[PDB]
DNA sequence: GCACGAAGTAAGCAATTCGTAATCATGGTGCGC
DNA sequence: GCGCACCATGATTACGAATTGCTTACTTCGTGC
DNA sequence: GCCTGCACGAAGTAAGC
DNA sequence: TGCTTACTTCGTGCAGGCAT
DNA sequence: GCCTGCACGAAGTAAGCA
DNA sequence: TGCTTACTTCGTGCAGGCA
C-alpha cells in the first residue's frame, strides 16, 4: 500500500506549536471544502461574488496556516510521500528548506503531516495547498510561496491581494531581473493569456511532460516551480508583515466561518454552521473528490492511452494527481495497481520512458532515480558532487550513478566546442548544468572563462550573444560582459542610444558596426540623427522607401532625398524629384526607363531634347551621332532588335527596312556598317584583363599590404594570386606562412560559411569549385551529390538548412525530399505520401 | 446484441421531411458536440461566456428540430431502443404521442429513427437533447416539450428564453394549478436549490431510484416527467409562434456556424468549419464518450458495488447512461454483460429488485413487466383495464399480470378504509391508481363518492383535508367540495376572508369553529378584527404575549388587555398595567409574586398596605345535573333510568365503564366520548371500546398514555401495532418503512419524534438504516 | 591630405580537447566438410 | 551438425580537426600640422 | 409538538340556618 | 351570636386538532 | 532552430575625364 | 589607352521573430 509518514523530532513547546497550527489550517482548509459545497449545492450561491470571496479568503487563511509549518525547519524528519523520502532531496537543493512544507504542497501531503502530530480531532485531518481555478492567487506562486514558508508574503484577505501576485503576476518577476530561459519563456507566454492555466494543460500544450512544465521547487532549474523559486528567494522576508498576517489570521478565520454560517441561510434550510461541516466532512468532499478521478483516470485513457481498468485503478489510488503518478516510480504503481503493463507507465511516467528507452536502464535502476529525483529535471537540479556522494555512500547504484552522470553531462556536452572534460570542470565549478546555463544568462563571462578550458569558442556557445558582441572590432571580453551586463543582452545593447553607447567608452566606428548605421551615417552628418530614424523607421530600406513629401519632411535635402533614393545625374537633372523618384521605384534602372518609355514621354515630361536621349538607352545615342537616324526612327530601330545592338549586325540590311516602317535602304545599310564597326570594339574592350600593379592594388585592399607582398613573393606575381583566388585554391593559399582562413575568406567570398558549417579547408575548397558560390549550394546541390564529395551526413544537413528534420533520428535524403515537394521545411497529409507522423509531432518547437 | 430499429410507415414526400428534419436536427447537435469539445479542451474556453452562449444557442436549435419530427403522431412504427418496443407502451398512455419523439429522449434513442430514415449522409447521425448542466432550460422541461413536440415551446435564441422555463420554473408550474404530490414536493424542494441537479443525484438525495424520481412521461404518474407533463399538457399550442421558429431556426443555425467558425480561431489553429466537423466526428465525440463512460462506471462500482469489470461494461454497453441500465430488463444485460450477477442487476434495477424481491417474479417474469412498463411507476400509470386487456390477447404471461395487478390494486388498499374490492371499483372507474390519486387531490370529492362503495372513511382517506372540513358542523359533503375547489384546500380555506366565507353561505359559528377564534371573539366584538389579528400574529398566544404597549396601540381597552394577559383582580388593581403585567410573565401566578417578593417590595410598587398583604361525593340531583350537562337532558334521563340512579351513573363514568355505558339503547360514542374524557382520541385511533376501556384503566388519562406506555405495555393490552403506532404518536416513523418497535427506539434514544429528524447520518447508518428512509426522516446530505 | 601612433586583431605554435567516422561488441542467420 | 562468414544495430574506440592560451607581427582607425 | 378551549378543584367571601 | 350551603375568581390541566 | 529583411561590400559594364 | 566615379545586380552573413 502507498505510506504516508513522518516523525516528529522537536519539543514538547514545538509539538504544541505545531498542533495548533495544523488545526487552524484544517479549519481553514474546511472552509474551502464547505465554501465549494454550497457552490455546488445552490445555482443560486454558483454566482454569488460574495460567497466566490469568501471561497478565496479560506484559501488565502489556508495558505498562510500551512506557511507557518515546520517554522525552524528541523521540527520533522523522515517525511515520506507516497513512499518516497523528502528529508534526503531537500537537503540536497541549493536552497534547503523544510521537508514538511515541500511534502505538503503535494496532494495529500498533510497525511505525513498528520500522522506526525498525532491528529485525530477531525475525521479528515486534510489541508491542500494546490487550488488553481478559483485561487486568489496565481497557483504555482501560491505553492511556492508555502514551501518557502513566506507567511509575510500571503495574504490574509482577499483585498489585501497585490495585482503583481494574480492576474500581473508578470510585473513581480520582472521587478527582480531573474534569469529566465527559452521553456520557462513559453510558459510564461501561456501563463499571460491565463495565469490560472492548470499545469497539464500547459503541457499538453507546449508538448512537454508535467514535471518539464513545473520543475523542481529551487531556485537553479527550469519551470514555472523553479522561476518562482527564483523570483522569492530575492524577496527580502519582512517580518513585520508577518507578523501582523499573525495577529490577523485567527480573528480573520472565526469571521469567515460566521460568514458563511450568515450566507449559508440564504440559501439553505439547515445554515453551514461549524458543527455541521465538522459533521459532514465526507458529504461535502465525496462529490468533489468523484470528479477530480474521474477527469484524471480520464487523461490516464485519453491522453496516455492506459486501460480503462488500469487508468480508473490508478486514479483512486493517488486521489486523481496526475502529476503524483508521473513522478512516482513503477514498483509502487505495480504494487498499488498490479494489472499495469511496463509500456504503460512509461507511457504516463515520461521519466521512466527516458530512463528506460534511452539509458537502458533496469526498471529498479529508474526506479531508484525516480525516488530520490523524482524527475529528470530535478536530477539536473542536483549538484554532481552529491551524486558522487550518494554512490560513495553506496546509497546509489552504479547503473543508476552512471546514468545520472550521464544526463548531467548531456545537458552541456550538446553545446558546440564543449566535451566531457569542460562539462566536467564545469559542473565541478558550479554543481549542477542548470547553474551553469544559468550564469551563462546572466552574462557572468570572467566567472566562466575562469573555469580550465573555458576559452573562445565555449563562451561564443554558451553566453548569448556574446558571439555577436565579442565579433565586433574594439570590443574585448570586459567590455562585451559590461555591456551585456548594464543592458540585458545584445538586443538591448544594439536598442541602446548613442549617447550613452560613447559614456560606456565605444567609438563611433564600433557603435555604427553595432547598430549598421554606415549607410545611414552617409547621409545624415551625425549619429544620433540616423540612430532616431532607425529609431522611427525601423530599417534603412523603409527610409529609402518613404515618399519625396515624407522624406522632405523632417529632411534635410531635396540633393539629399535624391542621394537617398539611388537617383540617377541624369534622371535627377531631367526632371524633378517627385517625377523622377516615381519612375525610378516603378521602374528601377535607367535602361528601362529607356526602353519602358517614348521618347515623346520623355519630352512631354519636361526633358531637353539631348536630356531626353541621355535617359533613352546609349544605342540611341549612337544611333544619333553616327548619321541621324532622328529621334522618331531609332525608337523604331531599337523596337525590332527589342534595344540590343548585337542583332543589329545579323541580319541583312534588306530584312531591316521590312519590320521598320520606313528606313531608307541606303541608310539602312550604314546602320549595319555602323553596327558591325561597334561589335568589333565591343569585343575589342570586352575581352580584357587586368594588370599585375592592379591585382597588387586589390590584394593590398583585401589583406592590407603585408600579408600581400607575402602571398605576391610565395609565389610569381599578383596576376599567379588572382588565378588562385578565381579559381579557390585555398590550399594553395594557406600553404603561405602568414596566412590563415581569416584572409582566405576575405579573399574567396563564401569560405567562411562552409567553414562556419564545419567543413575542411579542404572540403570548403572541393565545394567552392563544384557549385562556384554557397548560394548555389544552398539551393542546387542535393545530399547525394554532397556524399559524391566526401562529406558527412552532418555537414551536409548544417549546409542545406534540414537540420530541423535531422534532429528527429531520420535521414538527410527522404529530409530534402519534402524540402523539394513543397516550399518550405515546415510544410495527415503526410500519411498520403507514406510518412510515420510520430517525429513530426513529437517535437513542436 | 442490442436492437435499435425503426421502421417507415409514411409517405415518400413525408419520408423526405423526415428526413430533412432529423439532418438538420444533427447538424444542431454536431454544433453543440462541437461546442463542448472546444470547452474540454482548453480551460480559457471552458470560462467564455460567448462561447456557452453558441452551446445553449446550439442546444436550442436541436431541441427545436426534435420537436419536429413525427408531427402527424403516425410516420414510424415498431420503434426498438435497446430491444424495447415503444409502440405498444405508448399507445398505453393517457396522453398518447409519437413514438419517435417519445424514443429521441432516450440516450441513443436517435439509432432507431436514423435507421427509419436511411440516415447515411454524416458519421454518426446523432441527436440528443437529454443535456443537463449546461442546459438553457431546465432538462425536464425541455424533455418534456420534445416528447410531445411542442415547437412553439422550443426557444430558439438564448436571450428569447423566457425565465418561466429556467431558473424560475415555478412560476410556471404554478400558473396552471397541476395537481402535485408528495414525492413531486420533495423533488421540487431539491430542485428550487439547484434546477440543473441531475436527476441521479435527486435519487441519491431523497434516496429514492431514478426511475422514481423521473416517473412516467404522461402527467398520470408521479415524478419530475410526469408533473412536467400534467403542466405542457395545459398549454394551448400556439400555433403562429411554431411558424415563426420554423421559419427563423435555418437562418439561426447558418448563422451559430458562421459564428462558432470565428470563434474557434481564438483557439485552434484549424478553425471549425462544418466540414472539419464533419470529417472529424469520431474525434470530437470519442473524449466525451469516454467521460460519460468513466462517471457511469464510477458510479455502478461506488452507489452500487458492482464489480469493476462488470461495471465498466455495462457503462459501456449502454453509451453510459444509468437512467436506461436501469431501466433495462434482466435478459438484456445478461445479453451484453455474460459476467453480470443477478444480485447486482437487482442492485443497479431497483423496478428487478422489486418485481423480484417482493412479488416473488421469475427472471423472466420481472424481465417482462420491465419491456412493457419500463418501471414500477410505468405499472402505475397504466390503465387496469390495458393491462387485462394484454392479458387476454397473451401478450403477458399469468405470473407477471398476477403481479401488475396486486401492484395497482396496493397503491389504493393501502388506503385507510380501501380494500379490494372499493380498489377494483376505482380502477374500473379511473383507469389507473395515479389518476384516482390525482382526483382525490383536485377535490373531486362527489364524482369519487360516484363509486360504488366509497363512502365517508374512503373520502376521509383520500381527499387531503376533507376529514378536517367535513368533521366540522354544519359543513355537508357538497360544502367541502365547494370550499376545497375555490381556495385550493383545507389550509387556503383556513386563510381565508371572513367576508367571502360569509358570502359562500357559512354562519360565523362555523368561521369561529374554523379558524379557531373564539377566544379572539371573547375579547374583540366582531370576526373580522379578530381574523387581522390571527392574519398579523398567528396565534392567540402570541397576541396574549405581546407586550403591554403594543397591545394598546391599535388595541380598544386597558381592561381589555389586562384580560388578555390573565391579571388577577388584586394584581391589576394594586398596581399599573405595565408592573402588574411584567410580574404575571415573570412568575406566572399570584403565590409565586407573594413567595419571590418581599412586602416591603410591594410596597414600593405602589401597593396598599392591606391589598400587597394579601397578595403577599355528592347526591343523585347533583350528579343528574352534571349529567344534563355533558349528554343533554334525555339521554341523562335514559342513562338514570337504565342504572340505579345518577350516582351509579356517575360510579361507572369514574371507572370508564364504557362497555356498559354503551349497553344502553340510545347511547353512543358521542355521548361516552362526552362523558369519558378521553375517549374520542382513543376510538380514532382504531380501538375497540373494550380496547379503550382498557387502557384508560390502565394509565387512566391518554395524556399519561402517550408518554408513559411502551409498545410493549401496549401489546400486553392486546393491542395491533397499528395502534399502538397511532396512540403513540409515531405514525410518522413508521410511514417510512419502519417497525413500531424501532420507532419507540428512536423516541427514546433521541427526544422526540422531532428529534430524531435532526439526527446525524452516520447515526442512522449504525441503527441499521437504508438511504431511503434516512432521507424520509433528515435527508442526504 | 598623410605622418605616427594606439590599441587591437590575425597568425603561429605546442599541448589539450573535441567529435565524428571507423571499428568493436553482440545477437542472428545462412552456406558447407 | 557445429563453425564460420556476412549483416544489423548500438556502443565504443580512435585519430584528425578544433580549441585553449600565450606571443609576436602587422592593421585598421584617427587624431593633428 | 404548539394551540385553542372548556373542566374542575381550590379558596377566599358572603347569605342562611 | 357563631357554623353551613352557596357562589365567583383563580390556577392548573387534560383533551382534541393539526401539522410534520 | 528556419526565414524574411536588411547591411554592405563585391563586381561586371560603361560614361566622364584625364 | 588608361584611371575614376557611376549605375546594376548579386552574394555574403548577421539579426530578430516565431512556433
Ligand atoms: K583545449
Ligand atoms: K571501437
Ligand atoms: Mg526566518
Ligand atoms: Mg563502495
Ligand atoms: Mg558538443
Ligand atoms: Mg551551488
Ligand atoms: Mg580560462
Ligand atoms: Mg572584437
Ligand atoms: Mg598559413
Ligand atoms: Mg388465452
Ligand atoms: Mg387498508
Ligand atoms: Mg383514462
Ligand atoms: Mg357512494
Ligand atoms: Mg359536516
Amino acid at each position: 500500500a502507498l505510506v504516508y509518514d513522518a516523525e516528529f523530532v522537536g519539543s514538547e513547546r514545538e509539538f504544541e506549536e505545531e498542533r495548533e497550527t495544523f488545526l487552524k489550517g484544517v479549519k481553514a482548509y474546511d472552509g474551502v471544502l464547505a465554501t465549494r459545497y454550497l457552490m455546488e449545492r445552490s445555482s443560486s450561491a454558483k454566482n454569488d461574488e460574495e460567497l466566490l470571496e469568501l471561497h478565496q479568503n479560506f484559501i488565502l487563511l489556508t495558505g498562510s496556516y500551512a506557511c507557518s509549518i515546520d517554522p525552524t525547519e528541523d521540527r520533522y524528519q523522515n517525511v515520506i510521500v507516497r513512499g518516497v523520502n523528502f528529508d534526503e532531496r531537500v537537503q540536497r537543493l541549493s536552497t534547503g528548506g523544510s521537508p514538511a512544507r515541500y511534502a505538503i504542497v503535494y496532494r495529500r501531503g498533510w497525511r505525513a503531516i498528520a500522522k506526525a502530530l498525532d491528529i485525530d480531532e477531525e475525521d479528515v485531518p486534510a489541508i491542500e495547498v494546490r487550488a488553481v481555478k478559483r485561487n486568489p492567487l496565481q497557483p504555482a506562486l501560491y505553492r511556492i510561496l508555502v514551501r518557502y514558508g513566506r507567511v509575510d508574503l500571503m495574504p490574509v484577505t482577499v483585498d489585501e491581494v497585490p495585482p503583481e501576485m494574480a492576474g500581473e503576476f508578470e510585473r513581480l518577476i520582472e521587478r527582480y531581473d531573474v534569469p529566465i530561459d527559452e521553456k520557462e519563456e513559453r510558459i510564461l507566454e501561456i501563463l499571460r493569456e491565463n495565469p490560472w492555466t492548470p499545469h497539464d494543460e500547459i503541457a499538453r500544450r507546449l508538448g512537454l511532460s508535467v514535471s518539464e512544465v513545473e520543475g523542481e521547487k529551487d531556485p537553479e532549474s527550469s519551470g514555472i516551480y523553479s522561476l518562482w523559486s527564483r523570483v522569492v528567494v530575492n524577496i527580502e522576508y519582512d517580518e513585520r508583515t508577518a507578523k501582523r498576517h499573525v495577529k490577523r489570521r485567527d480573528r480573520l478565520l472565526e469571521e469567515l466561518y460566521e460568514h458563511l454560517e450568515e450566507l449559508s441561510e440564504r440559501y439553505l434550510r439547515h445554515p453551514l454552521t461549524r458543527r455541521w461541516i465538522v459533521e459532514h466532512k465526507r458529504d461535502i468532499m465525496r462529490r468533489y473528490l468523484e470528479q477530480r478521478i474521474v477527469e484524471c483516470a480520464l487523461k490516464l485513457q485519453d491522453r496516455y492511452g492506459i486501460r480503462e481498468d488500469v487508468a480508473l485503478c490508478l486514479a483512486r489510488a493517488f486521489d486523481g494527481s496526475i502529476s503524483m503518478i508521473a513522478t512516482t516510480p513503477y514498483r509502487t504503481l505495480k504494487d498499488v495497481c498490479p494489472d499495469l503493463t511496463l509500456e504503460e507507465a512509461k507511457s504516463v511516467n515520461r521519466t521512466l520512458a527516458t530512463l528506460i528507452d534511452e539509458h537502458g536502464l533496469s526498471p529498479d535502476a529508474a526506479d531508484e532515480l525516480i525516488e530520490h529525483f523524482e524527475s529528470i529535471a530535478g536530477i539536473l537540479a542536483t549538484d554532481l558532487e552529491e551524486i558522487e556522494r550518494m554512490y560513495e555512500e553506496g546509497r546509489l547504484s552504479e547503473e543508476a550513478y552512471r546514468a545520472a552522470v550521464e544526463i548531467q553531462l548531456a545537458e552541456l556536452t550538446k553545446k558546440e566546442g564543449v566535451g566531457r572534460k569542460t562539462a566536467e570542470r564545469l559542473l565541478r565549478a558550479f554543481g549542477n548544468p542548470e547553474r551553469v546555463k544559468q550564469l551563462a544568462r546572466e552574462f557572468e563571462i570572467e566567472k566562466l572563462a575562469s573555469v580550465e578550458g573555458v576559452g573562445e569558442r565555449v563562451l561564443r556557445s554558451l553566453v548569448p550573444g556574446y558571439a555577436s558582441l565579442i565579433s565586433i572590432r574594439g570590443i574585448d571580453r570586459e567590455r562585451a560582459e559590461r555591456l551585456l551586463k548594464k543592458y540585458g543582452g545584445y538586443s538591448k545593447v544594439r536598442e541602446a542610444g548613442v549617447e550613452e553607447l560613447r559614456e560606456d567608452g565605444l567609438t563611433d566606428a564600433q557603435i555604427r558596426e553595432l547598430k549598421g548605421l554606415k549607410t545611414l551615417e552617409s547621409i545624415v552628418g551625425d549619429l544620433e540623427k540616423a540612430d532616431e530614424l532607425k529609431r522611427k523607421y525601423g530599417s534603412a530600406s523603409a527610409v529609402r522607401r518613404l515618399p519625396v513629401e515624407e522624406l522632405r519632411e523632417l529632411g534635410f535635402s531635396d540633393d539629399e532625398i535624391a542621394e537617398i533614393k539611388g537617383i540617377p545625374k541624369k534622371l535627377r537633372e531631367a526632371f524633378d524629384l517627385e517625377t523622377a523618384a516615381e519612375l525610378y521605384e516603378r521602374y528601377g534602372s535607367l535602361k528601362e526607363i529607356g526602353r519602358r518609355l517614348s521618347y515623346d514621354d520623355l519630352l512631354e515630361l519636361g526633358a531637353t531634347p539631348k536630356a531626353a536621349a541621355e535617359i533613352k538607352g546609349p544605342e540611341f545615342k549612337f544611333l544619333l551621332n553616327i548619321e541621324g537616324v532622328g529621334p522618331k526612327l531609332a525608337e523604331r530601330i531599337l523596337e525590332a532588335v527589342d534595344y540590343d545592338l548585337e542583332r543589329l549586325a545579323s541580319l541583312n540590311p534588306e530584312e531591316l527596312a521590312e519590320k521598320v516602317e520606313g528606313l531608307g535602304e541606303e541608310l539602312a545599310e550604314r546602320v549595319v556598317y555602323a553596327a558591325r564597326e561597334r561589335v568589333e570594339s565591343r569585343r575589342k574592350s570586352g575581352r580584357q584583363e587586368r594588370s599585375e600593379e592592379e591585382w597588387k592594388e586589390w590584394l593590398e585592399r583585401k589583406v592590407g599590404e603585408g600579408r600581400a607582398r607575402r602571398l605576391i613573393e610565395y609565389f610569381g606575381s599578383a596576376g599567379e594570386v588572382g588565378k588562385l583566388v578565381e579559381n579557390a585554391e585555398v590550399s594553395k593559399l594557406l600553404e603561405v606562412p602568414g596566412i590563415g582562413d581569416e584572409a582566405v575568406a576575405r579573399l574567396v567570398p563564401g569560405y567562411k560559411t562552409l567553414r562556419d558549417a564545419g567543413l575542411t579547408p579542404a572540403e570548403a575548397e572541393r565545394v567552392l569549385k563544384r557549385y562556384g558560390s554557397v548560394s548555389k549550394v544552398q539551393e542546387g546541390a542535393t545530399p547525394d551529390e554532397l556524399r559524391e564529395l566526401g562529406l558527412g551526413d552532418a555537414k551536409i544537413a548544417r549546409i542545406l538548412g534540414l537540420r530541423s528534420l535531422v534532429n528527429a533520428r531520420l535521414d538527410v535524403d527522404t529530409a530534402y525530399e519534402l524540402a523539394r515537394r513543397y516550399g518550405s521545411v515546415s510544410a495527415a497529409e503526410l500519411r498520403e505520401l507514406g510518412l510515420s507522423d510520430r517525429a513530426i509531432a513529437r517535437i513542436a518547437g
